[PDB]
């Protein structure tokens, strides 16, 4: 029995430049630290135990300004990192569809047949993200914890939980940036509670 608050840091700027990111990290815009500060208030009610986020700057300042001086400890895992993009890291997509036209289309159309060649797949995403999800429940049985990672990894993971494959990885809904995702664990199992709520963000 343990509780998942789920959400993806706000804009940055990167974000903004529509470059790619996934490990290479830009700073969250103004924009962004209202998003996550609005985020910090809704939450203000919710008893959490801790907080996880990826080693991504981008994704700790969100942790920060959210736990808001709160007696909160912050745990960093690898394996919420976004999906590691290669090649294609702090390039825009204009520039992307100007080197591999096919893959980047892939990527947004036909995920499952997405492959690079050092980059990372999107199943490889998904698997190490499910394994930190499961290492937390283990270690906040009984708990309520928040969980801030980034874009593909939280749309591979609201797919294992919902058993969608990846072929319709990019189905709706859309997740913005401090938008809030429920997800209670009962029994071992992943029963998606709330998802996307973009409340607060208006």
């Amino acid at each position: 029995a343990t509780t998942l608050y789920l959400t993806r840091h706000g804009e940055t700027k990167w974000n903004v430049e529509r470059r790619m990111q996934g490990w290479q990290d830009s700073p969250l815009t103004e924009k962004g630290r209202q998003d996550a500060m609005r985020l910090g208030k809704r939450l203000e009610a919710v008893e959490l135990a801790a907080i996880y986020t990826s080693t991504s700057g981008r994704a700790l300042e969100t942790a920060e300004i959210v736990r808001g001086g709160r007696l909160i400890p912050i745990y960093q895992d690898e394996r919420l990192r976004e999906i590691h993009l290669g090649d294609w890291e702090g390039k825009t997509h204009d520039e992307i569809r100007q080197m591999d036209p096919i893959a980047f289309d892939h990527f947004w159309q036909a995920p499952h047949l997405y492959a690079p060649q050092r980059g990372e797949r999107f199943c490889d995403v998904q698997q190490r993200a499910l394994e930190a999800v499961q290492s937390i429940v283990d270690r906040h049985e009984g708990e309520t914890v928040l969980i801030v990672t980034h874009g593909v990894v939280l749309k591979t993971l609201m797919a294992a939980f919902k058993d969608t494959p990846l072929d319709h990885l990019w189905s709706p809904p859309y997740m913005y940036g401090t938008s809030v995702t429920i997800i209670e664990v009962d029994g071992g199992t992943f029963h998606v509670a709330v998802e996307g709520d973009v409340s607060h963000i208006e």
